[PDB]
């Protein structure tokens, strides 16, 4: 089947190519109808082939090198090293369930580090290559091909320009950060219990303890996080199995659901082609949540579902792409998308969180008539969202920045470490474990950046799933809170859905939104009034606390040792320059001073390297910190006591090396001391 | 044919360089004790000097440490053969008269390291040569 | 650790050659001067440490047993 899809999956490809190149033939500025010219444009798009023939092969062989690396990584466990493990299965799991701080912090920068070196030579090579691609596609660089989807030209009154998407995230996300930070702040100080004495109290968050890899989700850290323990989060999983509910009950609940609101009914080829349980054949078959679009009005859903409000929930969500698909199949072929890159995903998501309010449950059969919601269950599932709706979209919204200045070439490729964790610091206010050089590619260990994907569509997505359905809820007629709302049983509200279902790509997408919301841009305020009972509730916990956090701190800077040397007081005009291959000898001759101390006053040998001196924040003048670490554990950090005892017993020997006197090496806060006088 | 063999020669004894140290010669009653402390530092000492040579000379950076420097035939006189070999390729030994020329430019470096002279450090193949006198 | 060692091409790490199927078969086939090398040094030199620290503390284990 492998052979009988790649013949078949050729034979599509190498037919769009050969029509492509039939549509340069018509020119674009001579055309009237906005409907053929969007399918025109949609089509004659270059992308690749633009480049040199040679240079077209080796960009292939740059993205299959580096999707290779993040599939096929190997960490090994300094303890043993016959056991290596490898990023989805061990890796993952340690990061979303260990509450052992070395562990965590050994997970990361292994990790970390290897792949980041790979990575590296390999991410630089392709930043050159795909802003060649862009350029001669009249792109000024490869991010302005990426905002590409958003742009609209020419449609009287309803345009939006690729750099308009710029300042319309900049200008959305400074009204989350006041929210933000009531989050950042109460999770800190949650976070100080569960790990006392590494946590400051008006610092950043370590890297290293966000719940996952990256600090994409938040979503891990709800047991350290939840607000009253004492009382269960409803899950309504026991009663599926106690009325003895089938693998089809989830779907001709959820057919229910959308019958109810004014949408179609399946198609009823839907039922028999689809696989919904994986088969009575013990069947390989890739088990994983989907809803494919076949063509010719075949609408098919592939999902492997078990009895559970999880997968009961998912059902609404696979189903809702479902409906949107059945709603623009009217539609020419080559507008048969969502209107833009954020609004597939959006529509699903409303469908789920409709579905998940207790008002639901309990008129769906499932909930004791005698249940009694309060105000303390509210906020145990208001912060559970926080977590993963308002915890990602600084993360998001950092990335993409980084990604846009890459490209245009506002960050040089000697400042791409140093840039990146200073807007860590200051955007999402998460602050590094261990001090990283510009060997590192920290960014491309990230599966969207070594895939090369787009990032930008998880921000917009997130505020139109909040424009949505409060435009539903007011036409559903709602009285209490947002985060309550239910659009069973309307049909007003479905026609209000449905006339943009129906659009595909056929009309710009500020067109769009305004046939829903009421708007041609996309709105922060339908988002912060969904989690106003929680920012109410935060703003009283945070009396005591400090909201906000300083870029200063570091959880590395108290075992630190400020050097400042002086090259042109002691040599003057005959000196030599300070390159890295004097910063190499200096990191061997304080491995050789810590070696020299362990064995005249400790008696053990410990073989420390150059690699165990880990040199932060060097500037111009020839400054820098250091910290001294155990030759394999890297969370154990020598005391700045003992690297002060190891330095002044040859300290001597480090003058030797470079020339200098004491007046020129100065480590701040080791003094020199004797020295009496006399012979008279 | 030769029948037998000697137990002198090795396939790595042709890119070597012998060091020879005199510690009592340059600093007497007060010369530090040689451990295998002092055998790190001169290994990446002359790593130190593989990498100024590459970068100023032939316009590339590599990265020598000082487990591309491989010391062998230790003495108590203090004498030892070393030779240099590419960062992971250790099938690639960097030549004799390459890391003559490394040496040569960072001699004047690797004496201060150890406070040693150029009569207490010496490199046997390689000679001081320059300084010619004069004022008046 | 002499059946569980993985040996690294320095030219990609993520493929890893284990004594037997692999390892052998270089030793046994190569014509190659520069691969015989990588084989013989690698393998050498990793499991050489390892079997160091335990192969020296298991002579004096197993002369107190013969002393006995
Ligand atoms: C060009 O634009 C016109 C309107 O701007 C489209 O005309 C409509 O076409 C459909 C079927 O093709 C008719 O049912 C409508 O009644 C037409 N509208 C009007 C106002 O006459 C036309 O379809 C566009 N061209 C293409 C190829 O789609
Ligand atoms: C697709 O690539 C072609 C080049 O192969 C681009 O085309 C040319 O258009 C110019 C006019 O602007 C002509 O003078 C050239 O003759 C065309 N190419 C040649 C030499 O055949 C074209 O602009 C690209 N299309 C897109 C999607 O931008
Ligand atoms: C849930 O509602 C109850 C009922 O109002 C709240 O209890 C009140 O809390 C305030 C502030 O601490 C007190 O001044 C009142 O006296 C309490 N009412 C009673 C009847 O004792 C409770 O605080 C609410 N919980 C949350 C999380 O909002
Ligand atoms: C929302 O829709 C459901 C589904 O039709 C309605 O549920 C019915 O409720 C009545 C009385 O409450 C029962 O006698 C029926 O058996 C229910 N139908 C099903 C299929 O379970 C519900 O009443 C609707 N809500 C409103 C306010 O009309
Ligand atoms: C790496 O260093 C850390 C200390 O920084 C070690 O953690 C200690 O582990 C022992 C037992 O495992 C505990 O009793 C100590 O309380 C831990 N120290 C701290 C500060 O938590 C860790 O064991 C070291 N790892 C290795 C392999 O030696
Ligand atoms: C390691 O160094 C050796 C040389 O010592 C390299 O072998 C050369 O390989 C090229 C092509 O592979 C041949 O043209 C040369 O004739 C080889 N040299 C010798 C002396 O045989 C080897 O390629 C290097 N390995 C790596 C990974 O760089
Ligand atoms: C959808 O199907 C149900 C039975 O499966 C049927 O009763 C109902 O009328 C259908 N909806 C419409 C709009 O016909
Ligand atoms: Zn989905």
């Amino acid at each position: 089947n492998v052979q009988n899809m790649n013949n078949a999956g050729d034979k599509w490809s190498a037919f769009l190519k050969e029509q492509s190149t039939l549509a340069q033939m018509y020119p674009l500025q001579e055309i009237q109808n906005l409907t053929v010219k969007l399918q025109l444009q949609a089509l004659q798009q270059n992308g690749s082939s633009v480049l040199s023939e040679d240079k077209s092969k080796r960009l292939n062989t740059i993205l299959n090198t580096m999707s290779t690396i993040y599939s096929t990584g190997k960490v090994c466990n300094p303890d043993n090293p016959q056991e290596c493990l490898l990023l989805e299965p061990g890796l993952n799991e340690i990061m979303a369930n260990s509450l052992d701080y070395n562990e965590r912090l050994w997970a990361w920068e292994s990790w970390r580090s290897e792949v980041g070196k790979q990575l590296r030579p390999l991410y630089e090579e392709y930043v050159v290559l795909k802003n060649e691609m862009a350029r001669a596609n009249h792109y000024e660089d490869y991010g302005d091909y990426w905002r590409g989807d958003y742009e609209v030209n020419g449609v009287d009154g309803y345009d939006y320009s690729r750099g308009q998407l710029i300042e319309d995230v900049e200008h959305t996300f400074e009204e989350i950060k006041p929210l933000y930070e009531h989050l950042h702040a109460y999770v800190r100080a949650k976070l100080m219990n569960a790990y006392p004495s590494y946590i400051s109290p008006i610092g950043c968050l370590p890297a290293h303890l966000l719940g996952d890899m990256w600090g994409r989700f938040w979503t891990n850290l709800y047991s350290l996080t939840v607000p009253f323990g004492q009382k269960p989060n409803i899950d309504v999983t026991d009663a599926m199995v106690d009325q003895a509910w089938d693998a089809q009950r989830i779907f001709k609940e959820a057919e229910k659901f959308f019958v109810s609101v004014g949408l179609p009914n399946m198609t009823q080829g839907f039922w028999e082609n689809s696989m919904l349980t994986d088969p009575g054949n013990v069947q390989k078959a890739v088990c994983h949540p989907t809803a494919w679009d076949l063509g010719k009005g075949d609408f098919r859903i592939l999902m492997c579902t078990k009895v559970t409000m999880d997968d009961f929930l998912t059902a609404h969500h696979e189903m809702g792409h479902i409906q949107y698909d059945m709603a623009y199949a009217a539609q020419p072929f080559l507008l048969r998308n969502g209107a833009n890159e954020g609004f597939h995903e959006a529509v699903g998501e409303i469908m789920s969180l409709s579905a998940a309010t207790p008002k639901h449950l309990k008129s769906i059969g499932l909930l004791s008539p005698d249940f009694q919601e309060d105000n303390e269950t509210e906020i145990n599932f208001l912060l559970k969202q926080a977590l993963t709706i308002v915890g990602t979209l600084p993360f998001t919204y950092m990335l993409e920045k980084w990604r846009w200045m890459v490209f245009k070439g506002e960050i040089p490729k000697d400042q791409w470490m140093k840039k990146w964790w200073e807007m860590k610091r200051e955007i999402v206010g998460v602050v590094e474990p261990v001090p990283h050089d510009e060997t590192y590619c920290d960014p491309a260990s990230l599966f969207h950046v070594s895939n090369d994907y787009s990032f930008i569509r998880y921000y917009t997505r997130t505020l139109y799933q909040f424009q949505f359905q409060e435009a539903l809820c007011q036409a559903a007629k709602h009285e209490g809170p947002l985060h309550k709302c239910d659009i069973s049983n309307s049909t007003e509200a479905g026609q209000k859905l449905f006339n943009m279902l129906r659009l595909g790509k056929s009309e710009p997408w500020t067109l769009a939104l305004e046939n829903v919301v009421g708007a041609k841009n996309m709105n922060v305020r339908p988002l912060l009034n969904y989690f106003e009972p929680l920012f109410t509730w935060l703003k009283d916990q945070n009396k005591n606390s400090f909201v906000g956090w300083s870029t200063d701190w570091s959880p590395y800077a108290d075992q630190s040792i400020k050097v400042r040397i002086s090259l042109k007081s002691a040599l003057g005009d005959k000196a030599y320059e300070w390159n890295d291959n004097e910063m190499y000898l200096f990191r061997s001759s304080v491995a050789y001073a810590m070696r020299q101390y362990f064995l005249k006053v400790k008696n053990q040998m410990i073989l420390f390297g150059e690699e165990d001196v880990r040199v932060a924040n060097l500037k111009p003048r020839i400054s820098f910190n250091f910290f001294v670490t155990a030759p394999k554990n890297v969370s154990d950090i020598i005391p700045r006591t003992e690297v002060e005892k190891a330095i002044r017993m040859s300290r001597s020997r480090i003058n030797d090396a470079f020339r200098l006197n004491d007046n020129s090496l100065e480590f701040l806060g080791i003094q020199p001391t004797l020295g009496p006088p006399n012979q008279p």
